[PDB]
């Protein structure tokens, strides 16, 4: 199996976030057991405030250098759902704790830069 890769379209990134629907003890503790050297920013929160329904993984991870989505998931894995973050150190750290639940807290609160 061959594949090419480039900077066509989309382009990796330092910021990267997961999510998996109905996550499990296995899964969350792989996440949860990552490295943090490995992303200077990570925090992953929990969502289950609902009876009869099953819970869900939702966090964001800040990659220490550039990878790409497909890359990305040689750690996030296939089987949870990948995709872009946007907004500041604030706005990401707070949207994980919306859930109100935090099923990790690590890395540093880094935040975009531009002015």
């Amino acid at each position: 199996p061959s594949k090419k890769n480039g900077r066509s379209g989309p382009q990796p990134h330092k910021r990267w976030v997961f999510t998996l629907n109905n996550p499990s003890e296995d899964e969350r503790k792989k996440i949860r057991d990552l490295p943090i050297s490995l992303f200077d920013y990570f925090i992953v929160g929990e969502e289950g405030n609902e009876e009869g329904r099953t819970p869900h993984l939702q966090g964001f991870a800040n990659f220490v250098k550039k990878q790409t989505f497909n890359k990305v998931k040689w750690y996030l894995g296939a089987r949870c759902h990948i995709e872009k973050a946007k907004g500041t150190d604030q706005q990401n750290k707070e949207y994980c704790s919306k859930e109100g639940n935090l099923l990790m807290e690590c890395g540093a609160p880094r935040s975009q830069g531009q002015r």
